[PDB]
């Protein structure tokens, strides 16, 4: 099989809602034992239970992307309890501060994961970026610097760890059903709508199974790569 | 009398140029995952050579002969396809000339031509069905040099636009375009791996499990993408 | 300076290609204003005399082999070789032909004007893209399918002829205060200024200081360029 | 093209492009401060201004400090107002980007107060030069512009309202003392990567920085202008 991510450990942070939830689900289906993090206790008990109801194996767990302790904690932890995670997938005025401190998460979870796909001389690290959602500028400030930084990012940090047989990408989602977009005005889902060729909104399964395409043996010589699934509608 | 379980079971799928290397690679791919495949060759020994291949690795189908400069050509040969075996809602155009056949706007050129006149001619079936896929393979990484340099990034660069607007004028159709663009694919050498990233040449299998990828209902949200192929080496 | 150097600007009539050759006339060019009718020459001719600009308006289908010729040679004859040349003269499925026609022009125009430059060792080719027309969806996808074909030949052909000290950008206009844009209801003009940082429509002008800058001296280390004067509006 | 009674500071003006930036904006007619890290580096900037008939200054500034930063400012509006157009020159990729922007930013949040009283501004970003390298290099170069790119555009979205542009210049094989010392076999192999087949001057860059700070750039903004002879790295 070219699909089967049997026998390995995949992390996915954020995973109790939406788009990470669909990701673990998806990783867990094609056979990973999958470690979803969420930021409180609530959530990862919730994620584990979630897990358990569709037949995957694997754990929920707290997690502080912007937090050295608990992210090397939480690392110790898994591989404690589990082995090592060679999957990875990062889910987890105001532009410059947003994505400074994700590029600054981005860059400590990846670098603390390293080791273990190093030493395997296999590896998946998997960037998804932000959904689409706020309007005028200020919206759209945020989501087009948040995919630049993205796409920057994910190409250097492939660049880096190649050699390692180790790749690097990152899934730019665009209008996506998630809690945040249901709750959106009705004239701003019809003017983003307007703005899709496939004329609907985005499934979070739609993410997941280009996040599980990735992870797979198939995708071994894509690296730096931003795939975008967004209907068709592009945005810088 | 025997059911396969695979991805994409029950389409047909036309695959030009599919007697070597990247294109050959695909329409097996394609076989794999249970598609009736139909690959063509600008001759009859290419296309009894891809009926051979074919039968040889188990797959359903057929080797034709098409010119994808000629609009008779391709008229004659879809009317074929439809007659025997089904309207092909999986499209991949991969057939595309070079300069041994200046140089640069007469191929990309005729190349954009090419993609166009075969594209707009499966429509209507895809139309008719409510979905499709079609997606392009742009060009090998060739010449090493300068005339080499500006070909393949012109070359690159229109298939990028193409891919886009054609995604944009049939989306709402629910059919996907999407593009693949391979890096240094094998079918001095210490220099070229040096400048890729995974410090090896891709295998033409790595290029078809994108494309069936994105050939799957799981690509259904993925369009006017051009996913890079290149083991992290980049160049515009 | 431009002084004493010859300038060709296609579709000079009119609004952009108006104020373009304008500009090149102030900044000491002598300019070759073109139509593709009688009447729209005589109108340059008159336009350059009223501001004080040596000169012609002559009559060019850059559609045509011959018309290109014919007016290049009648340059020649009475006026001497054009080394600075800006090419201004050019529902969801429109879009192919429009480019496809637009770049033919461009290659046919260029590369008829570059023997005089390769001659001189010096020259300046500048392409104009169009502005954002109609609009809506359509709009939005001829407007970013000619941008990006415009992108990736100015791209080429550059690399084609630097070794010539000839230069070839390319300006990319945004929303400019011209007839089609006067037109629109008051809720559109709003909506438009929304999308805009500058919060307001360019003027014509404003794309010719660029072009002027861009035919300079100044420029010479700048070449397959295509630079964005769009208020800070970026739609691809 | 004249900026005649403006106020332009360019940091990092003592060598090249810098200096050469300082030059072409006093030569259009602005008052230039130019900065470096170092009392040496400021008088020769100085000494230059002066030598080439320009008035203006050369301070000391080191734009990773916002103490510095806020002195520095506090410093010209004191002695010769508010500067309006600001040209930003001043393992390993991520902590180079990632210093480089907290630069650029802590400067140009600086200086936007003064640009939004006047409602009216520049600031332009300038790239780094290419070619110090080995892979490590072209990873560090590529991510620094990509950087330099998505920040400039940014800033842009966010300061266009008051009339102030925010754009960058992406050099790309400069002669300047960093490219000359390079081992031969580096400056050959990148002349050969470039469709003019000769290295950019120094002023080529400058005169495009000219041009966006005067007003005829006044609807650009948000773009990179690469100024490269054709080579193109991704
Ligand atoms: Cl805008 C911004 C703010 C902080 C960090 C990055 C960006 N933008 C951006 N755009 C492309 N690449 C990068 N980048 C790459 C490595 C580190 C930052 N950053
Ligand atoms: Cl003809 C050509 C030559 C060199 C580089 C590009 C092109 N054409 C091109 N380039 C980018 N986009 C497009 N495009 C988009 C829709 C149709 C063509 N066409
Ligand atoms: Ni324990």
């Amino acid at each position: 099989q070219s699909m089967s991510l049997q026998g390995k450990v995949a992390l996915v942070t954020g995973a109790s809602r939406g788009i990470g939830q669909a990701i673990a689900l998806e990783l867990g289906r094609l056979g990973a034992v999958v470690i979803g993090t969420a930021t409180s206790a609530s959530g990862a008990e919730k994620i584990a239970e979630t897990l358990k109801a569709n037949g995957v194996e694997g754990a929920g767990l707290v997690l502080d992307v912007s937090s050295d302790e608990s992210v090397a904690a939480t690392l110790e932890h898994i591989q404690q309890h589990l082995g090592q995670p060679l999957i990875v997938v990062n889910n987890a005025d105001e532009w410059f501060d947003v994505v400074n401190t994700n590029l600054n998460s981005l860059y400590r979870l990846s670098k603390a994961v390293l080791r273990g796909m190093t030493k395997a001389r296999w590896g998946r690290i998997i960037n998804i970026g932000s959904v689409v959602g706020a309007m005028g500028n200020a919206g759209q400030t945020n989501y087009a610097a948040a995919k630049a930084g993205l796409e920057g990012f994910t190409r250097a940090l492939a660049r880096e760890v190649g050699s390692r047989a180790i790749t690097v990408n990152a899934v730019a989602p665009g209008f996506i059903d998630t809690d945040m977009t249901r709750e959106l005005p009705e004239a701003q889902r019809e003017a983003l709508l307007g703005q899709i060729p496939l004329g609907r909104l985005g499934q979070a399964e739609e993410i997941a199974k280009v996040v599980g395409f990735l992870a797979s043996d198939g995708a071994a010589y894509v690296t730096g790569a931003t795939v975008p699934v967004n209907g068709g509608m592009y945005m810088s």
